[PDB]
DNA sequence: GCTCTAGATTTTCATACGGC
DNA sequence: GCCGTATGCCAATCTAGAGC
């Protein structure tokens, strides 16, 4: 049980109290799926806060990038600083799946290396949601991926409160039972120690904040917080709960039927692929399979244990896997920040488990109850849903033929307008552009270009430096670390202008951008759909003089539709400050 | 209708080796 | 067997075109 408390400097404005009260009407009648439509600086996290806020929920952000993720985490850390917000992604920081690519008849090893960090909060995610209801996870993808179910987990949780009688080797055992290990010279997460009557037990969800629980004989006499770097004190609890430190737990009492069930499948595939006359592949599974049954012997844990998932859990074949989902209540929320990519990217990341698994099975590296290791169809998420916002400020198709209408919230706040498109001739359009981009220079404002290809961008880079210019090119070659320092550059002033492909466009904040040139803009394609072109001529929508120029010879399909629901957005929006009698001002962003 | 291209994101219960 | 350490740049996915 809790209480979701908003903070925040401002009261909604413009749209947003609207699109506030809509979406909790529909969510109070038992709505199940709604659309946010709401244009780049509107503050759709903001709305839906409130949202959040009104209708008491613990609720689950699906978002399609990490960089997204992490600012959402940010701006809603602010925005309920009393409550639980959480993160959730692959915790992996390079990884790498066992595969096999006939076409090459290449085989490739897994391997991974695990960030402490994420997994950390991943830990600090699930635990939450037992403890508290006042739980917001910003998660990508990572929550259709296999848990372990969430009734074992909550089950093999250690209680501990004052005036408990239990044995201090009890608890031990129990801790490692649950996956803490001892640790007396290096008491990091994941681990306890003993010092004297008092068990220092460091929970898998926490960096600098131990627990210490002090023993009478038989009896937690105390219990206390403690900063893991300092030694103080901080707090007194009364009780408090230890959450196993991995999300998987294998229990030795039925590890053994599961060895029979997989022998068992081992003869039987081994058999059917002989009867076919896939000798090789025979003996390769064979060979496998009986390496890592022999190290689920004499050991526990067998290398890409993973793939005997569903045996483990002796769960039937076919079998749907636990979630994230699983871990939240029945009546959750779920909000899908910008879903025309995420739910694609959601919808695809089944099919290219698949596709992989069902080739290594093929060709025997692994056994047909590897393919039950996986994560949701989207089908099973979709049942899984109870209430779901989708939020975009272009919403793709699913999302508009599941919802009633759309809640729109095109009205910012800041009174700021969607910026003015012009049309030009490819004819002479790079001289046309330096010229263009020369006068934005002398008035302190800066300039994104985009182009169709990595090497067009680096050409016009130095092309635009060749002139004077001063830029730097902008595409997933760079890594995201310096990534921000170019943009960092960019709004401080290092850089007049930008040129990309791609990654100018959904999440953008740059204030000091008001011209954004998009080339090729006929070229019809991904980088030229409806939804692209919008999104892009989004980064000069924060800006008082900000202006689009599409570099084309025709006017495809495609910008037709933009150039119509930009004209749209900018004359509401002039119109509600022709009411209020408001003159935009430009966004004012602290920039480091 | 098949096959290829573009830029860009995400996911995945670490493990092979050696020296006790 | 039990440890601590060195180690990777390798897949298939998405949308929406081009070229035969
Ligand atoms: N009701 C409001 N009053 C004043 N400022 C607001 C309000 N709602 C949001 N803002 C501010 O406007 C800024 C831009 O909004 P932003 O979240 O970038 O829009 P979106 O992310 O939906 O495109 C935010 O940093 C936020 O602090
Ligand atoms: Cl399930
Ligand atoms: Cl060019
Ligand atoms: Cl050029
Ligand atoms: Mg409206
Ligand atoms: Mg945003």
């Amino acid at each position: 049980e809790g209480r979701f408390q908003l903070v925040a400097p401002y009261e909604p404005q413009g749209d947003q109290p609207q699109a506030i009260a809509k979406l909790v009407d529909g969510l109070r009648r038992g709505v199940k799926h709604q659309t946010l439509l709401g244009a780049t600086g509107t503050g759709k996290t903001f709305t839906i806060s409130n949202v959040i806020a009104q209708v008491n929920k613990p609720t689950l952000v699906i978002a399609h990038n990490k960089t997204l993720a992490g600012q959402l985490y940010s701006e809603l850390k602010e925005f309920f600083p009393h409550n639980a917000v959480e993160y959730f992604v692959s915790y992996y920081d390079y990884y790498q799946p066992e595969a096999y690519v006939p076409q090459t008849d290449t085989y490739i090893e897994k391997d991974a290396k695990i960030n402490d960090e994420i997994d950390k909060l991943r830990h600090s995610a699930t635990s939450a949601l037992f403890e508290r209801r006042d739980v917001i996870i910003v998660a990508s993808v990572s929550s259709i991926y296999g848990l372990g179910s969430p009734e074992e987990y909550r089950e093999l949780v250690v209680s501990l409160r004052v005036g408990m009688e239990i044995e201090r080797n009890a608890l031990l055992r129990r801790l490692v039972d649950i996956q803490y290990d001892r640790n007396d010279i290096d008491f990091r997460r994941g681990t306890f120690r003993v010092r004297g009557d008092v068990v220092e037990i460091f929970p898998a969800s926490r960096d600098e904040h131990s627990i210490r629980v002090e023993f009478f004989g038989d009896e937690i006499e105390r219990i206390r917080e403690v900063d893991a770097l300092t030694g103080e004190v901080l707090g007194e609890r009364e009780h408090v709960a230890i959450f196993p430190a991995s999300h998987f737990v294998c229990r030795e009492e039925k590890m053994r039927l599961a060895i029979q069930n997989i022998e068992q499948e081992l003869e039987e595939r081994l058999a059917e692929l002989r009867a076919q006359g896939k000798l090789l592949e025979a003996q390769r599974l064979e060979q496998r399979t009986r390496y890592d049954l022999e190290m689920m012997r004499e050991m526990g844990f067998s290398s890409g244990i993973e793939n005997y998932s569903r045996h483990l859990a002796l769960r039937p074949p076919g079998s749907t896997p636990y979630t994230l989902l699983d871990y939240f209540p029945d009546d959750f929320l779920i909000i899908v920040d910008e879903s025309h990519v995420t739910l694609p990217q959601l919808r695809g990341m089944y099919n290219g488990d698949r596709a992989r698994k069902q080739v290594l099975v093929d060709h025997g590296f692994r056994l047909p109850s590897a393919l039950d290791n996986r994560p949701l169809t989207f089908e099973e998420f979709e049942q899984k849903i109870n209430q779901i916002i989708y939020v975009s400020a272009t919403p793709g198709p699913y999302e508009l033929e599941h919802s009633p209408g759309v809640v729109e919230q095109i009205i910012r706040p800041t009174g700021l307008l969607d910026p003015t498109i012009d049309v030009r001739p490819t004819k002479g359009q790079i001289d046309d552009l330096i010229g263009e981009i020369r006068e934005r220079v002398e008035r302190n404002e800066r300039t994104l270009v985009t182009t169709l290809t990595k090497k067009m961008a680096e050409d016009l880079t130095d092309y635009l430096k060749e002139a004077g210019i001063k830029v730097a090119y902008l595409h997933s070659e760079i890594k995201t670390l310096e990534r921000i320092e170019i943009i960092r550059d960019l709004r401080l002033g290092k850089y007049d202008v930008l040129v990309g492909i791609n990654l100018l466009r959904e999440g953008l904040d740059i204030p000091e951008v008001s011209l954004v040139a998009i080339l090729d803009a006929d070229k019809e394609g991904f980088l030229r759909s409806e939804r692209s072109l919008i999104q892009t001529i989004g980064r000069a929508a924060r800006n008082a003089n900000g202006h689009v120029i599409m570099y084309a010879d025709t006017i495809t399909k495609s910008m037709e539709i933009a150039i119509q629901e930009t004209k749209r957005r900018r004359a509401i929006q002039e119109e509600y400050n022709r009411k209020h009698g408001i003159v935009p001002r430009t966004v004012k962003k602290e920039i480091r």
